[PDB]
C-alpha cells in the first residue's frame, strides 16, 4: 500500500505538495510567517496523510528529498511575491535529525534564503520531536555555522517525544511552539493550562518567542494570548492550504 | 560477557545488591529518606556497573525479578530498625514500565509497605525516563490504585530521556527528581540554572516535592537549597552503601 | 498481552513445559526417539501455544533459559526409564542461533547426555530455520565440539526460512527434517513430492538421515516411506504429549 | 559516503550504467542471452560497487527507480542490433520484491519486450534471494499476468537467502540460477558438487532450465557442463561489460 518505493516514485512524479499554513502575532491578529507542510495526493485514491507516511519517508531516508524538494518549491512559489511580504516573514520548515545531519543541507538553508531576501525573511527550522538530532560537537558545529547565516530553530511540538528541557540546554533555539495536545487542553483538564504558563516562562529568560500550534477555537485563542504567547498557528484562522490559495489569501490581499 | 542467561544466573546466585543511598531535607540536613540501588558484585572480576546490565535486563524483561527481589531484600535490610526511622521516611524504587505493568507489582509495593509500617513511611517508585509508562486507561488505573494505597510516584530523571510536561499531565505525581545534567551544569553554563527554577516553578502549582540527584558539591547543593528544592541527594553527603552500612551510618547514629 | 517480562515471569513460575512427540522408524513402525517441544499453560486462560511466544521468546533472548530449563527438564523425564529406551533412542531439541552461540550451551547439552547415557541416547539438536546460525569459523568451532562429544545435528524444517543447501554445504549435519508443508502438499500439488524426492537424493550422498514432520494421514505416511524416508513423525502416531503420559504411552509399554 | 539523497543525485545524473554479462550453453559454447547489471560510476572517486548501495536502494526504495531505467536503457542499447540477436535470445534482469510489486511494473516489462520483438526475445526477471516476493495471492496474480504475456522468472542465487524449495513451489518459475558459490565449490569441499547434482534433479521434472553462475574456470565449466546444467555465465567467458562493448564483443562480431 504505502512503501518505499511507492514513495520514491510519488516523489518523481512530484504528488508530494507544499500546502502553507499561515502564522500570526498574537497581540494583533497580524501575519508574521508561516508554516510549510506537505500533502500526498495520489492521483487516483486521494489524500494520504503525514501520519502514514513520514514515519516510513523518515526511516527509509527519502525525507531529505521530500525536505529538499519541499524547500525548493517554497522558494518558488513565494519568489514572485516576496516584495509582498511583511518585513522579518517568518518561514517554518520541518526538519529531521537525517535531514538535518544530511550533506548538502546548509547549502539548501542558504538558497532558500538568498532567493527570497537575506534581510526580508527568516528561515525558521522547526526541529522534530520524533528525531531528536543529536547532542554532540558535530551537531553542534552545524546548528552555529546556520545560526551565523541567520537562520534560527524552533523547537517544534514541545513537550512531546524528545522536546524536552534538555534540548534547549544544548542547542540555544529561537522559538518554541506548543504542542496542540497541551493549547486544547489548556480548561479542560488541571494540568495544561499550567504546562502553559510553564513554557511562557520557560522562554521569558533566554528571551525566546512562542507560538500555540492546533487553536482551533475563539476561547483557545484568548487563553493562549493571555498567557503571553507570542504568535498562533491554528484551523481558526487557516488550515494549511495549496501555495496559490495562501497567496491570494493571506499575501496578495 | 553480559548476557541474558548470565544475568539469569546471577539472580539465582544473589549477585545483584541493594545499595542504599540516603536523602536529606535541603532546609534542615536531615535524614528524610533513601533511595534503592542495585550493584552486580561478580564474584571473580568484580563490579559490573548498572550502565552495562540494566538496558539488558530491562530488554530481556529479566528487571521485573530484580526489582521484585530488590524490594523484598530492602523490606527485610529496613524491618529490624523500622522503629528508628524517622516519621514519613521515604523508599525510592526505581520502576520501568514493564515492572509496573507486570502481573503482581501492586501486591509486592503493599507487601513492602506493610512489612515496613503503612503510615512509618513513604513508598516512592521512581519511573525511569528510558522505558517510561504507556499513556493508556489501563496504565492509569494501576497508578490510581496505588496510590489509593498511599504508595506515591516520582517522575525520575526529568528533563532527560522521555520525562516531559506530558508525563506530568498524564500521571499527578507526588515528585520531580531533578536530573544530575542540569543540577551539576547550573553555574557552568547559561540554562541548566534556568532550568532548575523552571522545575521548581513547574512543580510549584501541583505542590510537588523536588529532589535534586547528583549533589556533588556544596555550592552546587547551596545553588540547589537556594532554587527551593525540597529534597537532595549525592556524593557531597553519601554515595550509595550497603544496606548494614546505610544502617550503622544514617539510621542507628 | 504477551511481553518479556511475562515470559520472565512464566520461566520463574514453571508454566513453559516439555511435551514430548514420539518419532518412529519409517521401516518398522517402531519407537526410535522423540522430539521435546515447549507448552505455555497460563493458569486462567490456557494454552498459548508456541506462534505466539517463540518469536518474542527469541528476540528478548529469552529462549535461552527457556531451551536450558527444557533439557534439563527432558533428562528428568527420561532418567527413570532410561533402561527401557531403546537402543540409540533419539532426543530432538530445537536450537535457535541465540541458544548455539551462547555461553554454556555446550555443557548444558553434555549434562543431558551424561545424565542419560553417553551411549544409550542421541542428541540431537534440531537447527531452527528462522535464526540460522551464522557461517563463521566460531560457529563451526562450536559444531565440531559437539560433534566430537558424539551429538548430533538435524536441519528442522527443511525447505523453508533459511534452511538451505548453504547449511548443508557449511555444516556436515547428521539429520534433515522435511517441513510439513512438502510431507502434506505432496499428491495433492505439482512439486511436493519431487520436492521429498529431491531431499532424499540430497541425503543419500553424504548419508544423513530424513525424517518426515507432520504426518497426519495414512496415505502421507506410506507415500513417505515409499520414497525412502528414514524417520515419521506426526499426528498420525500421536501428538506431543506431557512427559509422564510419553513415558506411559510410549515407554512403559 | 552512500546515502539515499546520494542515491537519488546519482540517479538523476545518470550514474549508474547497464553492463552487460553474456550467457551461453553450456552444450555449444554459443550465445543464448545476457544479464543486465548494474555500475556506478561516480565521476572523482570512480566505483561504488553494488554491495555497498543495493541494499540502501532496496530498503529506501529507489531501486524501483534504478530498475526501471535500466530496463529502458537496455532496449535503447539493443534496439538497433535486435535483428543480429540468436533466437529467444534471454534477457536477465535483477528484480526485488518492491520493483516485483510497485505500481507499473509489469508495464516496464512489456515496453522491453515490444520494443525488441514479443517473439525475438525471451525477458528473464531474476528475483533476488534477499527481498523475496510474499507469497500471496496478489503476488501469485501479478506472476501470472506476466507469464501469460510469455514474460519468465528466474530463481537467482538459488541456494541462498531466502532462495528455497518453498519459492519453487509458490511460484512455478522457468530458471533456476545457482549460486556462485556452490559452482566454485565443487570439488574443493565435500557437498557442494552434491548440492549442484541436487539442483540439476530438482530442475527435471517440471522441466526447467539451469544456469550456473560465477563460473571462473574451465575445471568449473566441465563439471557444471558435465553435471547436465543448460546455460553458463562468468568471467572464465566475460565479466559484465559495458553496452557498446557487449554489442561489439558478442553481438555484431
Amino acid at each position: 500500500i504505502v512503501t518505499p518505493e511507492a514513495i520514491s516514485l510519488a516523489l518523481e512524479n512530484h504528488e508530494f505538495k507544499p500546502w502553507i499554513q499561515p502564522v500570526f502575532c498574537a497581540q494583533t491578529g497580524v501575519l508574521t510567517g508561516c508554516e510549510v507542510l506537505v500533502r500526498w495526493e495520489h492521483p487516483q485514491t486521494g489524500i494520504i496523510p503525514p501520519d502514514q507516511f513520514i514515519p516510513l519517508a523518515e526511516s527509509s531516508g527519502l525525507i531529505v528529498i521530500m525536505t529538499r524538494q519541499l524547500m525548493k518549491q517554497t522558494a518558488d512559489i513565494l519568489m514572485p511575491v516576496k516584495h509582498l511580504l511583511p518585513d522579518n516573514f517568518h518561514i517554518g520548515i520541518n526538519v529531521s535529525a537525517g535531514c538535518f545531519l544530511a550533506a548538502g543541507f546548509e547549502k539548501e538553508c542558504l538558497n532558500l534564503v538568498n532567493k527570497l531576501g537575506n534581510d526580508k525573511i527568516k528561515l525558521v527550522l522547526e526541529l522534530t520531536e520524533r528525531n531528536p538530532i543529536p547532542v554532540t560537537p558535530e551537531a553542534r558545529a552545524i546548528f552555529d555555522s546556520l545560526h551565523q547565516h541567520n537562520i534560527t530553530f524552533a523547537l517544534d511540538d514541545f513537550g512531546t517525544g524528545y522536546a524536552t528541557y534538555r534540548y534547549l540546554q544544548a542547542f540555544p533555539v529561537d522559538f518554541i511552539k506548543i504542542d496542540k495536545s497541551f493549547v486544547q487542553m489548556a480548561s479542560v483538564d488541571e494540568i495544561s493550562g499550567h504546562i502553559v504558563d510553564n513554557i511562557v516562562e520557560l522562554a521569558r529568560k533566554p528571551g525566546l518567542s512562542i507560538v500555540a500550534e492546533g487553536v482551533e477555537t475563539q476561547e483557545q485563542a484568548d487563553l493562549m494570548i493571555g498567557k503571553g504567547v507570542h504568535f498562533l498557528q491554528g484551523y481558526l484562522y487557516s488550515p494549511p492550504v495549496p501555495g496559490n490559495k495562501f497567496i491570494s489569501e493571506w499575501v496578495m490581499k
